[PDB]
């Protein structure tokens, strides 16, 4: 038992980081086969507006230092891809694991490995928000680091990192190179849109208390999914589709208690607070683990 | 910016784990050059009072299960190293890091690497509580489970799982086989004692928040290291040395904030409450950050 904030084990990833230097901009390559993955933006040198089409049309092949531990990569090959480079180099990664590129929704999760100089310093678990940033840790140099799944052997990439909003909030792209949400890769105006509660996720995670035998908040009343959501939209929480009590159904049969019973008890913390209590050592209502996180922890899926 | 619970990279110990099974007991080995580390009580069958040194005397090299993926490693000697079993086999891991066996203060934060069947499942950070107990995510198989700190490249292993007390929290053992606390690999009447609140790393995260831009606690109030002492007290929370007020040394001269300075900020979300406010997106006073793991990841060290 037990319910942690659990990253993917990041080995398969850490064996694809590699260093990208263009002038004095140093920032994170991911190597795939014979391809090496960064931020287009590491070809910018003075940026309110530049033209990244001019700025890689008077790039060379021998303008990119790309490497890996210290065997330096031969790039024989570039093209922009969006937002993202292909560097094409003249040896595949040895240690490259299954893999495969899928955008993720708002609410998904997913592991984030922030590198410094090519070189893995840390790992979290963090959601794709509704506004479509990450509340990342991220400083200078870790552009380039990447953000994944793990199901079975295959690595599943989801994010790339790119920039910090205002707020302290992190923005990035998919590995094919499309920013999720409006932002863009050069300095302007742009700011976070207003956030919301991911609901699906705080039900996913008051099963998870409950697997756990935290049982304080639950109560014998149930309601229905639109006076729920009546309640919902009041704070600033996601609504709840029929959708989202279907993906919740395996916990409802875990724990025998209802999807509508399950919201009853949140809407009733949403309206009274915790009284100074907490569920799974927080005095919040976590949002950043989603109905297949608990199944995977609570059921002890291994990759 | 921002501040999340960051494990280190695991690559380098999930290349350890391997599956040991005796009998119908399959739980997890750590095999560094060419012996393989597990719990002793893989050796147990029906388990109140055993003795282990009668049931390894009954044992035979044959008699152990060593799989390192689908590889089968031979065992060609055993013997007890307190809680821990020692399995010579005949081939030295070539993905053996440089590793070191340290025990750990509580207090001091890790990684555990969550292993089911030799597989990693999941990598998530913990402290040593006051109480020798690990607030873990630990389900039947995770035994042999182990946790680690990365200086540099050297892994120091500082924890092994063995069981979960009646309040759901984790004990174990060094590598050495001694365990964390006053338990024992026996099914007993045994449980944590009473856990108090990790006050320098309390100290270490209002530092973070800081660092983050996050100012709502501070005063202009400072106070004695004895006055700071007698609140603390009074709420479960560890006493404050003069070398924790040093080892706060490095984050006071970054944030120019002196620490008993900022005892009055922790003084005063003590006796008030955070009044329905967050620092770091938490409603509670967080206390598995240590001062080196803010100074750390506020600095972008990498391993
Ligand atoms: C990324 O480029 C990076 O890591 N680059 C390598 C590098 C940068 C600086 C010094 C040495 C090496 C960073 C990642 C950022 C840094 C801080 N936290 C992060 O997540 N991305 C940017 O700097 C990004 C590049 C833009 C997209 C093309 N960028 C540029 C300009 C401004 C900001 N952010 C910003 O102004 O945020 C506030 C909070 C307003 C300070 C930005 O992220
Ligand atoms: C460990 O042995 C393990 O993972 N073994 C392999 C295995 C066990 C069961 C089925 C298949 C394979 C476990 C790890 C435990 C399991 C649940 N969460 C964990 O952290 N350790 C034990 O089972 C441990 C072994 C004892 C030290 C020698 N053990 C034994 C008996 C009882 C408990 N705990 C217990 O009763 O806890 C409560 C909360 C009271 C149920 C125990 O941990």
């Amino acid at each position: 038992s037990g319910f942690r904030k659990m990253a993917f084990p990041s080995g398969k990833v850490e064996g694809c980081m590699v260093q990208v230097t263009c002038g004095t901009t140093t920032l994170n390559g991911l190597w795939l086969d014979d391809v090496v993955y960064c931020p287009r933006h590491v070809i910018c040198t003075s940026m309110l507006n530049p033209n990244y089409e001019d700025l890689l049309i008077r790039k060379s092949n021998h303008n990119f230092l790309v490497q890996a531990g210290n065997v330096q990569l031969r790039v024989i090959g570039h093209s922009m891809q969006n937002c993202v480079l292909k560097l094409k180099v003249d040896t595949a990664n040895p240690k490259t694991p299954k893999y495969k590129f899928v955008r993720i929704q708002p609410g998904q999760t997913f592991s984030v490995l922030a590198c410094y100089n090519g070189s893995p310093s840390g790992v979290y678990q963090c959601a794709m928000r509704p506004n479509f940033t990450i509340k990342g840790s991220f400083l200078n140099g870790s552009c380039g680091s990447v953000g994944f799944n793990i199901d079975y052997d295959c690595v599943s990439f989801c994010y790339m990192h790119h920039m910090e909003l205002p707020t302290g909030v992190h923005a990035g792209t998919d590995l094919e190179g499309n920013f999720y949400g409006p932002f863009v890769d050069r300095q302007t105006a742009q700011a976070a849109g207003t956030d919301t509660t991911i609901t699906v996720n705080v039900l996913a995670w008051l099963y998870a208390a409950v697997i756990n035998g935290d049982r304080w908040f639950l109560n014998r009343f149930t309601t229905t999914l639109n006076d729920f959501n009546l309640v919902a939209m009041k704070y600033n929480y996601e609504p709840l589709t029929q959708d989202h009590v279907d993906i919740l159904g395996p916990l409802s049969a875990q724990t025998g208690i209802a999807v509508l019973d399950m919201c009853a008890s949140l809407k009733e913390l949403l309206q009274n607070g915790m009284n100074g209590r907490t569920i799974l050592g927080s005095a919040l209502l976590e949002d950043e683990f989603t109905p297949f996180d608990v199944v995977r922890q609570c059921s002890g899926v291994t990759f």
